[PDB]
């Protein structure tokens, strides 16, 4: 069949966590890089970006745009969103509230020189206080080694992937939460995880300063 097809910069950006659900479930897929301004227009241009912007995926005959769109098809095509409307409520509540924190630590690189520090103290503060407090109380309500039905759901791959940046913003915010800590080794020992978080894989590093300012300029942001 059609092998997905991924459209975004040589980046993590707003795609970085489709690789990583995608590689998760163990499905092979391509990158298309966009490399200049000149690559965007073109896909524009062509009628392939409904809203003009990407992360966009061509999967299953469609050209999908829209980070959630996306990954609410794979999820369910690929059986990591639950069993039932009351699991993907769980999941839907759980990975929102990821989705928020990503977001803030998404963004910091583009803050303000002078609203940096702050932006990131108010960061480790809500983690500290309101986002690792809450997964783990969950984590410890069923003892499982999953977030929800006791089977691996994006909730899993989603949270790990989130550890993974709290960790490089400040290795000390998850020391608190021993069950946050065994949720990340577990599912980083996954086969299919494990392998996506080995070199050569589409896993994709952190922005440097030197690779911002290139893509900051040639394409206006």
């Amino acid at each position: 069949a059609e092998k997905p097809k991924l459209h975004y910069f040589n980046a993590r950006g707003r795609m970085e966590s489709t690789r990583w659900l995608l590689a998760a479930a163990g499905v092979e897929f391509e990158e298309k890089f966009i490399k200049s301004a000149e690559d965007l227009d073109k896909l524009r241009n062509d009628g392939y970006l409904m809203f003009q912007q990407v992360p966009m995926v061509e999967i299953d005959g469609m050209k999908l745009v829209q980070t959630r769109a996306i990954l609410n098809y794979i999820a369910s095509k690929y059986n990591l969103y639950g069993k039932d409307i009351k699991e993907r409520a769980l999941i839907d509540m759980y990975i929102e509230g990821i989705a928020d924190l990503g977001e803030m630590i998404l963004l910091l690189p583009v803050c303000p020189p002078e609203e940096k520090d702050a932006k990131l103290a108010l960061i480790k503060e809500k983690i500290k206080n309101r986002y690792f407090p809450a997964f783990e109380k969950v984590l410890k309500s069923h003892g499982q080694d999953y977030l929800v039905g006791n089977k691996l759901s994006r909730a899993d791959i989603h949270l790990v992937e989130l550890l993974y940046y709290v960790e490089e913003l400040d290795s000390s915010l998850i020391s608190s939460f021993p069950l946050l800590k065994a949720l990340k080794t577990r599912i980083s020992n996954l086969p299919t995880v494990k392998k996506f978080l080995q070199p050569g894989s589409p896993r994709k590093p952190p922005m440097d300063e030197k690779s911002l300012e290139e893509a900051r300029k040639i394409f206006r942001f």
